[PDB]
């Protein structure tokens, strides 16, 4: 079936006071991302909004989870309701919750995130993984 049901096309931290943008095209190639970081400042809110599209039948139960790194070790697991989607033209957005960037040096250091969207099937939609950098200033 030329091109899967569902295609992640993106990630973005949403965050007002960065600088500049923070995307990840997950489109392309993903091998690009583990040369590179996102830098949020400690103690900033933000986002996190994955974008996708469903281009032939309901998609239920989606979820995304997120499993954090800090020095080659497992900090955390979290998982979110992503929900049901139906195919559609225009790419769908799921935001998290708003989240705080850790402050305080029991807190900035760097971080790598295996990231996964599913659903029920634990069909991986997609895996990818990325770096997150917090630090006392941007």
């Amino acid at each position: 079936a030329m091109v899967p049901n569902v295609v992640v096309t993106g990630l973005t931290l949403v965050c007002s006071s960065a600088p500049g943008p923070l995307e990840l095209d997950l489109t392309g190639d993903l091998e690009s991302f583990k040369k590179q970081s996102f830098v949020l400042k400690e103690g900033v809110e933000y986002r996190i909004k994955i974008s996708f599209r469903v281009n032939r039948e309901i998609v239920s139960g989606m979820k995304y989870i997120q499993h954090t790194y800090r020095k080659g070790v497992k900090i955390d697991k979290t998982d979110y309701m992503v929900g049901s989607y139906g195919p559609r033209a225009e790419a769908y957005a799921f935001l998290t919750p708003v989240e705080e960037a850790p402050k305080g040096m029991l807190a900035r250091g760097s971080y790598s995130i295996k990231s996964r969207f599913t659903d029920d099937d634990k069909t991986d939609h997609l895996s990818w993984e990325w770096n997150l950098t917090i630090k006392k200033d941007w």
